[PDB]
Order: C-alpha cells, then structure tokens, then sequence
C-alpha cells in the first residue's frame, strides 16, 4: 500500500525520475495536454493519446510510464469536486506530476492541492516557472490614465480599455474629441481595444494573443470583473502579446511582479 502525500521538489525531473518513472500529465476533452504537463516530456512519443479522442472527462489513457487523466475545465462548468473526482480515477501508485488547472479563470492552486490530497496516490511536483515571466516584469509601471495615453499615442501601440468605467471614457472622449467608441479595434492615429466586464478575462486575452500588437494596458480584469490584484496577474501570465503593464501605485508594483513570477 501506498503513503498519500504531495512532496514539492526541488530536484531535476531526470533524478525524480530515479523514485519513481511514473508521469501524470492532464489533458482536455481532445487530448490536448496542458502546458504545465507538456514540460515534464523529454521526446516521448504522445500519438497514443490522440488516437481515442475525444474522451470524457476522467478518462484515463496509458502507455509507457506515462498516465495522462482527462480533467474537466471551470470554463466548462468544472468544480473542485469534480476535479478532485477526475483524479481519483487515476490508479493509486507513485507519480511525478504538475497541479492541474492553473490558467486563467482556471482552478486556483489551493484547489488543485485539495484534488490531489483526496487521492491517495504519492505525488512529486515540480515548480511549473512561468513562461517569460523574467520578460514581463520589466513593462510593468505604475503610471496614471494621462501618462499611459500620452504612451500609447506617442508609439502607436495598443491600449485595451473597458468601456464599464465612465472616468477613463471620459478622459479619452475629452482628449481625442469625436473618437468612436466601438466594441473592438477603434483606430485613427491612437488605437485602442475596447471590452466590456461582461466578456470574459480570458476570452480578452486570446484576443490580445491573436492581434499580438504591442500594448500598453492596465491589469484585465482588475475591478472590472470582480477580479484582484493577484487574480488578474495569474490571467495576464497568459498574455504573450509585448506589453507594459500599469498597476495602480508604485508599491504594487513589486507585488504584482511578484505573483507574475511564483511557482
Ligand atoms: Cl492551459
Ligand atoms: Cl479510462
Ligand atoms: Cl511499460
Ligand atoms: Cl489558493
Ligand atoms: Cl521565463
Ligand atoms: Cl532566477
Ligand atoms: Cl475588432
Ligand atoms: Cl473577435
Ligand atoms: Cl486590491
């Protein structure tokens, strides 16, 4: 019988690998794999999962030391308990794995801890460092609306805005007099990107990803969608497009940088 337990390791996955081969990768409906599991593959080939898609969510597929689970998405309707029960359909034993769901809008790290912790299966994880995280901390400032325009205009670059708060409408209506606001790419000399509360964060993102124009932007979702500070980081960690990032105050500007960089 197996000891239940998360052990958050710090060594390489080639020497985790000498406790145990085993890998628990996660995947969609199709059998995507998230981008956390696709970085514990060194060259194996993934064929055998996408010949059965599509599959349910709790689906188990196995071949080699590799054990990929189907786990449902928040963006579909998942919760925690559905999470946690996705998981315990995976065969008790020793594996080295990632905490599943942690994108945006995605599950929170807390509730990928409880998932794993209901199963009673033996867990090495390994940090899952942001993707250009080291990059992104350098556009972030803390300037006001004034300043981020005076930018915007200056270099051309695009500036989502949401349309849901008056005083920065008020602001652009006042310095570009006539501009059309518009849902969308609004563009004549100054471009900007306007969206609403009620479109998800991570629907503007992909948005974003797609122009892949430089921009100058305020954290998405921060206010607007109820989101916070650290909330609206873990969804901008998603945003590939170049980008200076204006936090509210200086001060937060070091704590922003700091959840853009955790593991
Ligand atoms: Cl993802
Ligand atoms: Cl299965
Ligand atoms: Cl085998
Ligand atoms: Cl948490
Ligand atoms: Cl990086
Ligand atoms: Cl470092
Ligand atoms: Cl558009
Ligand atoms: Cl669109
Ligand atoms: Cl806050």
């Amino acid at each position: 019988k197996i000891k239940a337990c998360i052990d958050e390791v710090t060594t390489t996955l080639e020497e985790t690998k000498f406790l145990t081969n085993k890998l628990l990768l996660f995947a969609d409906i199709n059998g995507k794999l998230y981008h956390d599991s696709q970085n514990m593959l060194r060259g194996e080939d993934m064929s055998f999962l996408e010949k059965d898609a599509p599959y349910m969510v709790g689906d188990v597929i196995t071949s080699g030391d590799i054990t990929c689970v189907v786990i449902p998405s928040k963006k579909a309707g998942g919760t925690t308990e559905m999470l946690s029960r996705a998981l315990k359909k995976v065969p008790v034993d020793e594996y080295i794995t990632t905490y599943p769901g942690q994108g945006c809008a995605g599950y929170t790290l807390e509730e990928a801890k409880t998932a794993l912790k209901k199963c009673k299966s033996a867990f090495y994880v390994l940090p899952s460092e942001a993707p250009n995280a080291k990059e992104e901390i350098l556009g972030t400032v803390s300037w006001n609306l004034r300043e981020m325009l005076a930018h915007a205009e200056e270099t051309r670059k695009l500036m989502p805005i949401c349309m849901d708060v008056r005083a920065i409408m008020a602001t652009i209506q006042r310095k570009y007099k006539g501009i059309k606001i518009q849902e969308g790419i609004v563009d004549y000399g100054v471009r900007f990107f306007f969206y609403t509360s009620k479109e998800p964060v991570a629907s503007i993102i992909t948005k974003l990803n797609s122009l892949n124009e430089p921009l100058v932007t305020m954290p998405i979702g921060y206010v607007t969608h109820g989101f916070n500070l650290e909330e609206a980081a873990r969804c901008m960690r998603s945003l590939k497009a170049p980008a200076v990032v204006s936090v509210s105050s200086p001060d937060a500007v070091t704590t922003y940088n700091g959840y853009l960089t955790s593991s």
